[PDB]
């Protein structure tokens, strides 16, 4: 019975494990959609107004039509305050749902290392 | 000596997630 | 070919927007083969699933 028991916290730790993987995967993924789609949606309003993505986005960032303050629908969201993807609002983002339960110090923890290498990636 | 010692990684954690 | 590519940089007959062609690229931004622009590439098929 003391085996059966050691080995069923055992497996339990190893579910939680992938459990916990997977729904730090599912929720960045959904916050990456998230600010792809809020992105999209201020650029939509930009070429609206009429700046054809300012000069580049790629090389490096110019001037455009106007730099600030141009209108109310600009300056509402400005893409999470001028594209500010602060590493902090991610880590909050992803923790919102994962301090909820079933996690320990062999959770989160470790899981610091995944959070820093896909905030590396971009 | 076991208990609050590792917990302060969890509350170092808790105040990073704010 | 400008006047060479392995030893070292050097001039050409004309420096920087010689034509719209090659304005459009210019091979990746002149020749950025950034380490992030490369990280993303090979990790957009990799984080999709089965990785810790």
């Amino acid at each position: 019975a003391f085996t059966r028991e050691q080995r069923d916290e055992l497996r339990r730790d190893r579910d939680e494990a992938k459990l916990v993987s997977g729904t730090i995967a599912t929720t960045f993924q959904d916050y990456d959609e998230s600010r792809q789609a809020q992105s999209e949606i201020m650029r939509i309003v930009g070429k609206e107004v009429g700046m054809p993505t300012d000069d580049q986005g790629m090389p490096d960032m110019s001037r455009a039509s106007q730099d600030q303050l141009d209108a109310f629908s600009n300056a509402l969201n400005e893409a999470g305050v001028q594209a500010n993807t602060s590493p902090t609002e991610r880590r909050n983002a992803v923790l919102k749902s994962l301090v909820d339960a079933g996690v320990s110090s062999k959770g989160i923890a470790q899981a610091k290392q995944e959070m820093e290498l896909r905030e590396s990636l971009e």
